[PDB]
């Protein structure tokens, strides 16, 4: 007593706009640091019938009947996760439940601290995350600044991580938990350093690297397993799963923490897992573990220091004056033109980018940067030598940025009426999807 | 710079077990009263490659450049869901970026009362849901009870809502927020007399509808919508879409409560929507509204109906006698034997259910009853004449769980004991696979 019609038949009105976002995906040149495409057996899995089933609880120990082979396809997961990073099970768990990076760390941190518990993070100008503790003056933004007592710790001038301004803050404030790991960070991270910070006031180390969990796994960067007490990344970055969350847990180091974060995964705040994710994340779980990863992950590395060199020789500055990651943070100060408006340019161009903070910034609506990452593109198979040509479309969008800003002016409003029948705008995204069309799409 | 082949060649491991779950789900039969079976379309949805994109913010109001067709899609899905439930866009408002029911309801209830907000909900043993407060003597099971303030109403002996209840804990407690709507309740609600008591109190009106969905769209049930302030509602249930949720506020009763509502699923508590959720929740939705739907709806009623007489013609008790849905809670204590043993032997014959609580229960481990559930079944075809059968087979079960529980013991692990190889069950697992596996599967 259904339609089984296929969704082009059934659903042709949303069956066109999705052709239509495929084709624009296609046809981009990705530079969101967050973002990459999946293959298609991530996307089998995602469309499979293993999201019919309710599986409240975990394996072994479910509130329905018919989990037999759910619990399979979880303790593979958790199998999986746990060797994709090199930890033994029997010093290291692993919960694959949580639906996304928001909800894994705001589960992780109430395990660690509580309701009104006391937790620091770095600030989102700085390069934090949401759920790292932000808010502003005016208003309690994320739970996390709500939920718990949190202080937040700003970079240096320079962008790099304060050290002293942790330690300093740490001694005073008292937190339960210090958070590192970022989201728009383009520097390594010394855990070590972090980790000694931690026991001079009995505070957990929290390291979430969503962003860098592909360099964590195939030895690229500085591995926070080593001294952390939780880490948690998403599933849907530069790892290439789909979007979900994991929460990885010492055990050795805590004991009694397992069940901990497990409560506090559910049922605390979920209810029934998303069973197909789940399928999902241990599909790709076993690539990230493969020596064929490594390659993808290294050639991310390669095409991000290539791109900042080749940005920095059209005389285009860097945040930190460079990369140890798939990201880079434009400061675009010189040129007098916001990340928004460079934003709007670089759509209007397919080109995919974010709007991003620089230290010097007190406006979070108005950006003095914009974020760009490589993880999607070297999926799509671009090389070093690649990096030029965005490095040139980048340099030509903010160009013509500035031209836009000199006709139109400073409101954002005024500076789109620009945008629409462009002769160099529609000649640059003529050229963009050219060699965007072309590349191989998953 | 990807592995391209398919689920099958690429993870034969995975792909098995998938394989395994899809064989055990058509032969199953699936009294799982939160259950459905989504369509191919829906499973096209949730499979496409929409979950690529970052999309934080709101159509129009993205963080993130290139989100053109991601705004089409959560705008018709926006449109759609108020559509599916009759109501104006004038009126009422909706959020369509929940990832499940416990998300949504926990962002839901903070964008009304905040932190050490006060909050009413019914008790899990009497039927409501985790998400509404729900704590133990012990300990604060759900965030729900803990970063809220929380008491808990219970129905009576009969297991009916007992409004005096409610009313008398109100005046005293002068919670901010009230819930209705539940997760194992097997009557109606009267909204109305749920208003009258918010109103007497100055408490918002919460009605979370994920169980009985269907029926409020399809108008064969109370309307909510008339006299609530806030209606929540999980997809993948009765509704047969996805795993997701929806958020409806009342803008005429309540202004500013959509930005408020906005702002606590982002920034508050979620980053980036899963836009593949929300493309298989529009499409979904579309279905709701057709008249081919309601009929479906009708059948689980019909169905359920069914299902409660034969039960009752075989002399098994009902919580409060009947139905008023499209579930039942089978009362185990005239048989000696708990729900968690009637669940083990309905798994071993293929046959899925939940032990539930009962309202004279004080345990939660092992309760007196299983709950049933009529849509997943009526969506594979099943009529009035068929629930003669799956009565039959329960009371079948009921009976090889007395002998069982002779042979072996009260304990659990002694019961399971006697589960393999018995004759009986091989034959009612038999006779279940058989017309089971025959029945219509999308
Ligand atoms: C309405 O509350 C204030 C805000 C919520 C999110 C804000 C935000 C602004 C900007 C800018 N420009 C950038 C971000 C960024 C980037 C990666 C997109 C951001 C930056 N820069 C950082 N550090 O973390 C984030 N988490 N989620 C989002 C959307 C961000 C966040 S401002
Ligand atoms: C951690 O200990 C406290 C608990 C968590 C879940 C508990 C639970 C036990 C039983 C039993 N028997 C039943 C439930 C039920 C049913 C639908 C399965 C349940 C019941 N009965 C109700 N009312 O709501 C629920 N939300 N989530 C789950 C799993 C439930 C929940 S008790
Ligand atoms: C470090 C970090 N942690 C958690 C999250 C949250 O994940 P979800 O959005 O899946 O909830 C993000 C999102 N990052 C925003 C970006 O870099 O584009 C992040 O950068
Ligand atoms: C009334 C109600 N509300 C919210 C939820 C939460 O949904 P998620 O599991 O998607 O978070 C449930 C789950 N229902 C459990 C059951 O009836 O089987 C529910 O029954
Ligand atoms: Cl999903």
């Amino acid at each position: 007593m259904f339609n089984n019609e296929p969704l082009e038949q059934i659903d042709k009105e949303l069956h066109d706009i999705l052709a239509d976002e495929e084709k624009r995906q296609r046809e981009t040149i990705n530079l969101i640091a967050s973002e990459n495409l999946t293959n298609g057996a991530v996307r089998e899995c995602l469309g499979n019938r293993v999201s019919n089933k309710y599986s409240e609880g975990y394996p072994k120990k479910r509130y329905y009947g018919g989990n037999d082979f759910i619990d399979k396809i979880e303790e593979l997961c958790q199998k999986r996760a746990l060797e994709a990073f090199n930890v033994s099970d029997e010093e290291w768990g692993v919960n694959v439940q949580p639906l996304s990076g928001s909800a894994a760390n705001v589960q992780a941190l109430y395990a660690l601290v509580g309701v009104k518990g006391k937790i620091m993070g770095m600030h989102l100008c700085s390069g934090g995350h949401l759920t790292h503790g932000f808010f502003d003056e005016k208003k309690k933004v994320s739970i996390t600044s709500d939920m718990f007592e949190s202080k937040l710790y700003k970079c240096n001038s320079q962008g790099y991580v304060d050290l002293d301004a942790v330690r300093e803050m740490a001694l005073s404030f008292k937190p339960k938990v210090i958070i590192c790991g970022y989201t728009s960070y383009p520097r390594d991270i010394d855990y070590q350093q972090f980790r000694q910070i931690c026991d001079e006031v009995n505070a957990y180390l929290f390291a979430d690297i969503s962003h860098i969990s592909s360099f964590v796994a195939c030895n690229i960067l500085n591995n926070p397993f080593l001294h952390a007490d939780v880490v948690t990344t998403t599933t849907h970055k530069i790892l290439r799963g789909p979007r979900s969350a994991l929460i990885f847990f010492n055990k050795k180091r805590n004991p009694g923490i397992e069940q901990k974060i497990n409560s506090a995964v559910f049922p605390s705040f979920q209810g029934g897992p998303h069973n197909n994710k789940i399928a999902a994340v241990a599909c790709q779980l076993k690539e990230v573990h493969s020596p064929a990863f490594k390659e993808y992950t290294q050639q991310v590395l390669l095409n991000s220091k290539a791109l900042a060199k080749a940005l920095i020789s059209k005389q285009i500055d860097l945040v930190t004056n460079g990369t140890d990651n798939h990201l880079i943070v434009v400061d675009l100060r010189k040129f007098s033109i916001t990340g928004s408006k460079l934003q709007e340019t670089c759509n209007a161009i397919n080109v995919s980018l974010n709007k991003n903070t620089i230290p010097s910034d007190v406006d979070c609506v108005s950006p003095s940067g914009v974020r760009i990452g490589t993880p999607a593109m070297t999926t799509r198979g671009a090389k070093e030598k690649d990096m030029e040509f965005i490095a040139d479309v980048l340099a030509r969008a903010i160009k013509i940025t500035v031209d836009l800003q000199e006709q139109y002016g400073k409101k954002l409003v005024d500076f789109k009426k620009g945008l629409p029948g462009n002769a160099q705008l529609q000649q640059l995204k003529q050229e963009v999807v050219t060699w965007a069309g072309a590349l191989p799409f998953p």
